[PDB]
């Protein structure tokens, strides 16, 4: 179990050293997206929250395929502005309700250390 706290100010540096094996040891959900919203990494904790099987969602588009409930100005809109601008760091509450029991979460989106990749961190509230 990797000791990293949700919302840590230097979270991008710490997660840069993790492979999709060490990501599964986080206490919160973590998804890594490319600039188009395609899923590059998806950890075990996220699968526990949402029911998705990590290996099966990698490669899919988060906003178009996996999470249509996030295709809105309040989530996808913030992501798109972040990708276009070059920086992103925002935290907000949201409800995930597609093909699942509605679940309230806290989401933290932040640009990764690498060029065109972005993190989406999730925890229950």
């Amino acid at each position: 179990m990797e000791h990293v706290a949700f919302g840590s100010e230097d979270i991008e540096n710490t997660l840069a050293k993790m492979d999709d094996g060490q990501l599964d040891g986080l206490a919160f959900g973590a998804i890594q997206l490319d600039g188009d919203g395609n899923i590059l990494q998806y950890n075990a904790a996220e699968g526990d929250i949402t029911g998705r099987d990590p290996k099966q969602v990698i490669g899919k588009n988060f906003f178009k395929d996996v999470a249509p409930c996030t295709d809105s100005p309040e989530f996808y809109g913030k992501f798109k502005e972040g990708v276009a601008s070059g920086n992103l760091n925002t935290m907000f509450e949201y409800t995930f309700d597609y093909q699942m029991t509605p679940t309230k979460v806290k989401v933290h989106m932040k640009k990764a250390l690498s060029g065109d990749s972005y993190w989406v961190f999730v925890k229950r509230v």
